C-alpha cells in the first residue's frame, strides 16, 4: 500500500471535510435550507424549492451577519450580528428586523445593542428579548417594547436568563424564558446570585492592553452558597391595554422550600397550563408541580393531587436531571423517561391527577429521548437494537397498543448505520433521519404517512471517492466480560491491523457519570491521525458510571468520584495486554475535563501500566468544582455528609507516585468552567515533592482551548509529546 | 581523574558552602558578630572578644527569633519574629524588646504586631516605626509611643516606607524615614498612590483554600499616574503626650514642581542639615537642596545660592539615580561621584555654596563608591587597577594633595584577591577588607593610620581544601574588540578544558543597562554545574549599556532598549562561534528578567547563532513594565516623545523568527515584579504564528522563583532542556 495516511495536517487544515444536510423545519411542509450562501425553502413532499432570501440581499448591510431566525408566521426575519461569545451556550449580538413583505429593514424601536437573548413568540411574531438583566415584549417589531422587570443587576439580578451555572449544569442554555404555545403567557425564571461567591482570574487580552483585566463571576463552588431562584408568569396579551402587567409568582412546594433547591424543567402542557420540575440540593429528590391559570383571580395554582415525586434510592435523579414530560393534546396525560424497578430508563405514562403510571417500554436498554407524539403515536430513540448500548435508532410506538412497536431505522442501512438521530416537521409530518455512524453521515427524508423514503439528502460521496485514496483506520467496538457484566470498549486500529504484531496503545479517556466513549459514531480526528499515520491504537472504555446501560452501572460511582472509574480504565488498559496486540512498554493515557481528573488519577495510581500522559483543563479537587455538577455525585463537602471523601479523591495526594510516569499538563488561563486554579494546584503539588513534568499553559482561551491558532498549537504540541513518549532507541 | 565532578545535587543542596564574617561595626573600635548563635563583642585592635549575649538567655521566648537589632548605647535589644516576607526589601514583623540592664523582656507598651518597619536612632535608643502606614516615636523602650502621622490609609497613603516602585526603583528599601545623626529629628517621606493604578493577579495559596485570591497592588506602568511625595521633618525632643506632634513640610523646588518627579535622595549634613536630592519624571534632570534648621522660626530653610543642578545631556543622571553626596564634619563641602566631562564617573568636591565643583579624581575608569571620609583622606572602591573593568580595589586619596593616591588592596594577594568590598569602623580608624575574587573569598581586619593588615578573620581554608577533591571549572577573563572598543567577556570553562577539542556554548546574558556580567568573582552557581559535570563553556559578555566603563559605552542604548544590547550579544555568540573550541552547532543562550527579555529579543532576531533558548520571567513588552525603571531608559510611551521605539521593541513581534529554534519559556504566577502578564503576551504570540515551544509555570512563585522546592524545579528542569538542546545525533 503506497496511498498517502490521514495526517496531522489534515486534521488540523480540514482536508476532509464532512458534509451536513442542516435544516430548519418552518411548518409541516417546508423547511430552510443553506445553498451556497442563498436561503431555500424546500417542499418535503416534492423535494422542489425555491430562493427564499437571495445571498446578495444584505451585501448594503455593514455587517457580517452571524445567524438570523424566522417569525413563525413568515412575516418577519430576525438579523443577528455583533455576536460576542460568552460561556457554553450565552453571546450578545445587535440585532435588526427585517420586514420581509415590504422588503424592508426596520429602523424604528430597534432591538438595542449588547442584547443577551431574544426569542419570537411561537405563532405570530411576538419578540421577547433580554438586555441588561431585564425582560422586554414587543408586540410588533416596529413598535415600542414594554418592560417586564426592573430588578435586573449585572451579576446578581438575572431575569430570563441563567446565570453561570444553571447555563452549564441545568438548562444546557442561557434563556430562561418560555413562552406559552400560543404566546398569550410569558413565562420566565428569575435568578438571585446575591451572595455567591465570584471566581476570579486575569484576562490579559491584546497585547495593546496595558492592565490585565479581572474577570469575576457568580460561581458556586462545592458547598458554597446557590443562586437562589423564583418563577414567574406574565400575560403579554394584556400589555397594550395595561400600564405595567403583573408578573404572578409560582412559588416552589413546600418539600422544596424547606431548603436549598433548583428550578429543573419548565414545559408548558396548554394555553393554561404549564409543569414545573423542582430539584433539592440534594439531587435525589424531584417534584413536577402542574399549573392552571385560574380565569377569575388571574392566578396560577398547583393542585397536589397533580404533584407527581421522582426519586432515587441509589444515586440521583435523571441521567443529569430530572426528564421532560412530553403532553398529549388535551395536556390531561403525559410520557416521561424515568427510571424503572429494574434500573433501566423508559417511557412511563401518566395521568396528571395520578400518582402510578404505565411503563410503555420496557427490557435491559434505555429509551435514550422522545422525540415526537400525535394522537395516534409516540417516536423515539433506544438503543435496543441489537443490545449494543452505543447504538441509537427511530423507533415508533402505537398508543392504542404497546406491543406494536416498529424500528424505523433499524434495517434502513444497517452496516453503514447504527447511530441515529431524527428532526420532525411541526406536526411531525415529515422526518430527517441523521444517521452519523459507523460509515460517513447519511441524512435522509422521510414521510410519516407511510414511513417511506422521500430521498436522500446528504450521502457524503465526495468525501467518500477523497478517502479511497487515503490509508484509513478502522474502528472496533466490542465488550469484555468484568463480574459477570458486559464492559464495552472501542479501538482505532491502524490500516492494515495485524493481531501478530505489538503497537503502542493510546487511552483516550473521559469516563464521567453517565457518559459513553464506546459507540458508533463516525469521527474525524486526532485520534484518527495517530492511528493512521504513526500507527498508534487508540482505545476507550465505558466502565462502571458510564451511562445508557442501567443505575446498576450508572450509580456504582455515586458519592464515590475518583474510584471505581478509574481503577476500570487501568483495568481496561491490562484486559487489552492479554489480547496480545498490545506493546506493554508503551501506553498512554489522556483526556480533558473529566477525562483529565482520571487521566490525573490514573497516572498518580502507581499502577505502573502506564508510561505517560496528558491531562487538559483537569479537574484536580472536587471543592474547585461548581456546585451542582459536582453534589449531584459527590452530595456536601461538609464533615457530616462526603467529606472524607470529596478530601481523599485528589489528584494533588498522589503527586508522590508522578515519579513513575511522564506527565503533560495543559489548560486555558481563561477556563471559566473548569478553573485555572485546577492545575495550578496540581503544578504545585508536583513542584513540592520533586518531580518533573511538561506544562502548557493557553493564554486567554477558555475550557475549548477552540481558537483556530491554539487548536493547532495543542494538537501539536501533543503529537510531539506522544510520539516522544512511544519511539524507540 | 577519579574525582567528582560538580554536580547539580551539589548546587541544589549548597554541598559546598562559601564562610562569610558579617560583622557589624558599634563604635571606632568595637564590632558585633554572631558565632554558634551567641553574639560576641571584638575588639579591633587585639581580636579579643567577649559575650555580648548567650545563645540561651531566650530559649523559652515561645517564638523563633528572625533577627536582632542591638541599640546603638547597647542597653536594649529588638527581637524580631514572625517574619512575612513582602516585595524584594518590604516585610512585617513582630518585635519585642530587651533590657540588657533589668535583663527583662519589656511588656508595656510593646511595638504592635504586624511593623511594617522599626529603627534604632543613630545614637541612644530611641525608635521610630510604621504601623498601619503611620508613623510612631519611643522615646525609651517601656514608655507611651508619639504617634507622629495620622494618614496612614492602606495602598494609599504611605508615611515612613515606600510604595511599591519606589521600594523596588527609587531607595531598595522599605523604610523612607531618616534620624539626624543624634536623634534630634526624624526626617521621612509620604507617599500618595490615590491614582496609580493597580496591577490585579490570582493567589492560589495552599490546596485548602476554595476560591483563589487576588492581590491588587498599586503599581505604575510605563506611562501612567506616579505616586506624588512630600518631605518632612519633626523634632522627637519636643514631642508632647497632650498634642499632636507636628511635621514640618520641606516642599520641592519650583523647577521639580512644574511637573511629575521624584525624591531619589535624602542625606543629612549636619544636626542640623539636610540634604535631598528631586529628580524629574524625565530623569535627565535632578536638584540637590541644602536646608538648614532656623531656630527661631522653627522652620527649614533651603537657601536658592546651595541648589546645586545635575543633568545628563547623552542619557539619564546617575547609575541607576543620582548619587548620595558624602558631607564634610562641618557640613560646609561634600563629595559626590558625577559624570565628568570624558563620560566617566568620578569623585567631585563641592562647596554648598558654589556652583562649580572640583574633580579630584580622573582617568579611563570609575569611581564605585565612596566609603568613608576624614579630614586628611577620601576612602573610595574603583575598577582602575590594571585597567579591569570587573575588578574592585579600595584606594585612598590626600584631600591635601589630589596627586597623592594610594592603593590599600591591590597588592595585598595580586592572584586570589582583584575584587573587593569595605566595611569601615565608626570613624574609619579600622577596616575590614572583603575579596571575593577570582580565588575563594578572603576577609581581613586592618587598621587605617598606617593601613597594617591586623589579622586574617576569615580565609575560607576548609572550603579550600574540599574543593582540591571536586573537578571545578576555571574561569577566563578577556576581551573583544568591536569599533575600536574593548568590550570583556567571560567564560567558565570545563575542568581539564582543550583548545583542541569543540565545546558546546551556553551565553549567560543580563545586559540591562549599568550591568556587569564579567567580572572576577568567584561563584557557585548553575554555571559551575553545568561547565564541571556537563562540560559546557558558560559564557558572559558586557555589550554596549554595560557599567563602569563611562557614558558612551552606557549611554548607547538610551531610548533605545532592545536594540545595541541585544546586537552585541549575538555579534559575541559570533564572534565565539568562530573560535577553535566553540561547537557553532550547539549555542544557547539564557537569562532572567532583563536577561530573558535578551534572550528572547535574541531568539527571535532571525540571525540563526542559536540553536535554544531560556527565558525566566522576561520582560515582552516595555510598556508592562514599571515607569521609574522603564521611563529613566526609554522616555514616555507617548506619540510625541517615545512611542515608536516603545511599540519597535517588543518580544511579540518578532514571534515568527522563533520557528527555527527551541524556546523554553518560564515564569511565576505571582511575580509582582515582572508580571506574569509578560510571558502569557510572549506565548499568546508565538500559538498566533504556529510556533511549538516549551513552557513552565510556578504557582505562587514571585519574581526570584526562590522557595526551596520550586528553585530545585527549576533549574532542573532547565537542565533537562539544555542537555536535551546539547544531545549529539
Ligand atoms: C412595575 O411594577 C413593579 C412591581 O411593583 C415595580 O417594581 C417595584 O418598584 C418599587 C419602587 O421603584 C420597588 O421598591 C420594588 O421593589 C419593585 N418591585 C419589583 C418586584 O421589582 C415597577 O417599578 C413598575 N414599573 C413601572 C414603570 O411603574
Ligand atoms: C391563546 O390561549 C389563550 C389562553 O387560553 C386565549 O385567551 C383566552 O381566550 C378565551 C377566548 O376563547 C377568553 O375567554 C379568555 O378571556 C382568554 N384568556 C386570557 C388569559 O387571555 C387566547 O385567545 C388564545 N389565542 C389565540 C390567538 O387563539
Ligand atoms: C438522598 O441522599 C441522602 C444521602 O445519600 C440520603 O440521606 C441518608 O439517608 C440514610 C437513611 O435515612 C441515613 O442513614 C443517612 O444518614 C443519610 N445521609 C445523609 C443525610 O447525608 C437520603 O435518604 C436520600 N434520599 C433517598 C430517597 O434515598
Ligand atoms: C492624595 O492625592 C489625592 C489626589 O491624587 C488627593 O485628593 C484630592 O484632594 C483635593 C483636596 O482635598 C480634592 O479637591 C480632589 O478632588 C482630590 N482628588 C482626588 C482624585 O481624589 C488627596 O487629598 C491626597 N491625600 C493626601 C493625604 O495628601
Ligand atoms: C543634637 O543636636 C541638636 C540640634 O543641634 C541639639 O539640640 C540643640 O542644642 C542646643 C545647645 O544646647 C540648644 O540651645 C538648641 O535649642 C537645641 N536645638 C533643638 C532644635 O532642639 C541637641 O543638644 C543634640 N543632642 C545631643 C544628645 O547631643
Ligand atoms: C532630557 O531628555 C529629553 C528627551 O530626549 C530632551 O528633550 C529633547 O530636547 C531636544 C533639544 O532641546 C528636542 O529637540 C527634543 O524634541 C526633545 N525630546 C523630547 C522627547 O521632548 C531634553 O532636552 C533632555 N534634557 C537635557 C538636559 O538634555
Ligand atoms: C413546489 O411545487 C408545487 C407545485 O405542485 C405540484 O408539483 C409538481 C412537481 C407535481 O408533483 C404536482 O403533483 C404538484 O401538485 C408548488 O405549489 C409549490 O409552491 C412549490 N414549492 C416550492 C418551494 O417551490
Ligand atoms: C580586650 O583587651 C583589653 C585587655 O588589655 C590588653 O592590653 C593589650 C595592650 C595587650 O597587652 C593584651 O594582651 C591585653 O589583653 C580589654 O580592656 C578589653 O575589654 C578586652 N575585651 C573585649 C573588648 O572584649
Ligand atoms: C469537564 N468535563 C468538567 C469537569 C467535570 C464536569 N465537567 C463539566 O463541564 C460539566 N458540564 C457538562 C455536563 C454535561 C456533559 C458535558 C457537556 C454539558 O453541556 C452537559 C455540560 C459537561
Ligand atoms: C528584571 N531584571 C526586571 C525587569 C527589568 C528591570 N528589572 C528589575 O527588577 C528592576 N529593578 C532592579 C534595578 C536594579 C538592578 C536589579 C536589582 C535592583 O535592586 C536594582 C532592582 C533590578
Ligand atoms: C450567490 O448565488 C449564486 C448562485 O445562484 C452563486 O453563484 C454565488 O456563488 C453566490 N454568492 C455567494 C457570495 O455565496
Ligand atoms: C449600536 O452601535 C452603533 C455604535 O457603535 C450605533 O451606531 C448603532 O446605531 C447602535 N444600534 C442600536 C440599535 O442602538
Ligand atoms: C436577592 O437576595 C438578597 C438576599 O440574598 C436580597 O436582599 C435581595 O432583595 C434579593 N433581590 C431580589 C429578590 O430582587
Ligand atoms: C501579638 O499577637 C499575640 C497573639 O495573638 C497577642 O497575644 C499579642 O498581644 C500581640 N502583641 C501586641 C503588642 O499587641
Ligand atoms: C490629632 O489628629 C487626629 C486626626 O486629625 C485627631 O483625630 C485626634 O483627635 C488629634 N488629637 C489631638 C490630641 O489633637
Amino acid at each position: 500500500d503506497s496511498r498517502k495516511t490521514y495526517t496531522l495536517t489534515d486534521y488540523l487544515k480540514n482536508t476532509y471535510r464532512l458534509k451536513l444536510y442542516s435544516l430548519r423545519w418552518i411548518s409541516d411542509h417546508e423547511y430552510l435550507y443553506k445553498q451556497e450562501n442563498n436561503i431555500l425553502v424546500f417542499n418535503a413532499e416534492y423535494g422542489n424549492s425555491s430562493v427564499f432570501l437571495e445571498n446578495s440581499t444584505f451585501d448594503e448591510f455593514g455587517h457580517s451577519i452571524n445567524d438570523y431566525s424566522i417569525s413563525p408566521d413568515g412575516q418577519f426575519i430576525l438579523l443577528e450580528y455583533n455576536y460576542v461569545k460568552q460561556w457554553r451556550h450565552s453571546y450578545t449580538a445587535s440585532y435588526d428586523i427585517y420586514d420581509l413583505n415590504k422588503r424592508q429593514l426596520i429602523t424604528e424601536e430597534r432591538i438595542p445593542n449588547n442584547t443577551q437573548w431574544v426569542t419570537w413568540s411561537p405563532v405570530g411574531h411576538k419578540l421577547a428579548y433580554v438586555w441588561n438583566n431585564d425582560i422586554y415584549v414587543k408586540i410588533e417589531p416596529n413598535l415600542p417594547s414594554y418592560r417586564i422587570t426592573w430588578t435586573g443587576k449585572e451579576d446578581i439580578i438575572y431575569n430570563g436568563i441563567t446565570d453561570w451555572v444553571y447555563e452549564e449544569e441545568v438548562f444546557s442554555a442561557y434563556s430562561a424564558l418560555w413562552w406559552s404555545p400560543n404566546g398569550t403567557f410569558l413565562a420566565y425564571a428569575q435568578f438571585n446570585d446575591t451572595e455567591v461567591p465570584l471566581i476570579e482570574y486575569s484576562f490579559y487580552s491584546d497585547e495593546s492592553l496595558q492592565y490585565p483585566k479581572t474577570v469575576r463571576v457568580p460561581y458556586p463552588k462545592a458547598g458554597a452558597v446557590n443562586p437562589t431562584v423564583k418563577f414567574f408568569v406574565v400575560n403579554t396579551d394584556s400589555l397594550s391595554s395595561v400600564t405595567n402587567a403583573t408578573s404572578i409568582q409560582i412559588t416552589a412546594p413546600a418539600s422544596m422550600l424547606i431548603g436549598d433547591h433548583y428550578l429543573c424543567d419548565v414545559t408548558w402542557a396548554t394555553q393554561e397550563r404549564i409543569s414545573l420540575q423542582w430539584l433539592r440540593r440534594i439531587q435525589n429528590y424531584s417534584v413536577m408541580d402542574i399549573c392552571d391559570y385560574d380565569e377569575s383571580s388571574g392566578r396560577w395554582n398547583c393542585l397536589v393531587a397533580r404533584q407527581h415525586i421522582e426519586m432515587s434510592t441509589t444515586g440521583w435523579v435523571g441521567r443529569f436531571r430530572p426528564s421532560e414530560p412530553h403532553f398529549t393534546l388535551d395536556g390531561n396525560s403525559f410520557y416521561k423517561i424515568i427510571s424503572n424497578e429494574e434500573g433501566y430508563r423508559h417511557i412511563c405514562y401518566f395521568q396528571i391527577d395520578k400518582k402510578d403510571c404505565t411503563f410503555i417500554t420496557k427490557g435491559t436498554w434505555e429509551v435514550i429521548g422522545i422525540e415526537a407524539l400525535t394522537s395516534d403515536y409516540l417516536y423515539y430513540i433506544s438503543n435496543e437494537y441489537k443490545g449494543m448500548p452505543g447504538g441509537r435508532n427511530l423507533y415508533k410506538i402505537q398508543l392504542s397498543d404497546y406491543t406494536k412497536v416498529t424500528c424505523l431505522s433499524c434495517e434502513l442501512n444497517p452496516e453503514r448505520c447504527q447511530y441515529y438521530s431524527v428532526s420532525f416537521s411541526k406536526e411531525a409530518k415529515y422526518y430527517q433521519l441523521r444517521c452519523s455512524g459507523p460509515g460517513l453521515p447519511l441524512y435522509t427524508l422521510h414521510s410519516s404517512v407511510n414511513d417511506k423514503g422521500l430521498r436522500v439528502l446528504e450521502d457524503n460521496s465526495a468525501l467518500d471517492k477523497m478517502l479511497q485514496n487515503v490509508q484509513m483506520p478502522s474502528k472496533k467496538l466490542d465488550f469484555i466480560i468484568l463480574n459477570e457484566t458486559k464492559f464495552w470498549y472501542q479501538m482505532i486500529l491502524p490500516p492494515h491491523f495485524d493481531k501478530s504484531k505489538k503497537y503502542p496503545l493510546l487511552l483516550d479517556v473521559y469516563a464521567g457519570p453517565c457518559s459513553q466513549k464506546a459507540d458508533t459514531v463516525f469521527r474525524l480526528n486526532w485520534a484518527t491521525y495517530l492511528a493512521s499515520t504513526e500507527n498508534i491504537i487508540v482505545a476507550s472504555f465505558d466502565g462502571r458510571g458510564s451511562g445508557y446501560q442501567g443505575d446498576k452501572i450508572m450509580h456504582a460511582i455515586n458519592r464515590r468520584l475518583g474510584t471505581f472509574e478509574v481503577e476500570d480504565q487501568i483495568e481496561a488498559a491490562r484486559q487489552f495486554s492479554k489480547m496480545g496486540f498490545v506493546d506493554n512498554k508503551r501506553i498512554a493515557i489522556w483526556g480533558w475535563s473529566y477525562g483529565g481528573y482520571v487521566t490525573s488519577m490514573v497516572l498518580g495510581s502507581g499502577s505502573g501500566v502506564f508510561k505517560c500522559g496528558i491531562a487538559v483543563a483537569p479537574v484536580s479537587r472536587w471543592e474547585y468544582y461548581d456546585s451542582v455538577y459536582t453534589e449531584r455525585y459527590m452530595g456536601l463537602p461538609t464533615p457530616e455528609d462526603n467529606l472524607d471523601h470529596y478530601r481523599n479523591s485528589t489528584v494533588m495526594s498522589r503527586a508522590e507516585n508522578f515519579k513513575q510516569v511522564e506527565y503533560l499538563l495543559i489548560h486555558g488561563t481563561a477556563d471559566d468552567n473548569v478553573h485555572f486554579q485546577q492545575s495550578a494546584q496540581i503544578s504545585k503539588a508536583l513542584v513540592d515533592v520533586g518531580v518533573d513534568f511538561q506544562a502548557m499553559w493557553y493564554t486567554d482561551e477558555d475550557h475549548g482551548i477552540a481558537s483556530s491558532t491554539a487548536h493547532q498549537h495543542i494538537y501539536t504540541h501533543m503529537s510531539h509529546f506522544i510520539k516522544q513518549c512511544f519511539s524507540l532507541p
